[PDB]
C-alpha cells in the first residue's frame, strides 16, 4: 500500500485493522483519503465490489505484513 497507490503504513494498518475484526471500511476510507491521492487510488481498485470485501478477501489471502509494504 506504502508503495503502490503512495500511502504511510499509518493508513495501511488501519486497512488491516478492517481485515482481521469484518470492520467498517467507512473510517478507514477517513483516514486513507486524509493522506491525500493515496486513499483515491485505494479506492478505485475494487470500488464496485465494495473496498471493504476487497481488502477483507485479499489480505486474508496475502497476509498483512506485505499489505504495509504493498
Amino acid at each position: 500500500m506504502a508503495k503502490e497507490f503512495g500511502i504511510p503504513a499509518a493508513v495501511a494498518g488501519t486497512v488491516l485493522n478492517v481485515v482481521e475484526a469484518g470492520g467498517w471500511v467507512t473510517t478507514i476510507v477517513s483516514i486513507l483519503t486524509a493522506v491525500g491521492s493515496g486513499g483515491l487510488s485505494l479506492l478505485a481498485a475494487a470500488g464496485r465490489e465494495s473496498i471493504k470485501a476487497y481488502l477483507k478477501k485479499e489480505i486474508k489471502k496475502k497476509g498483512k505484513r506485505a499489505v504495509i509494504a504493498w
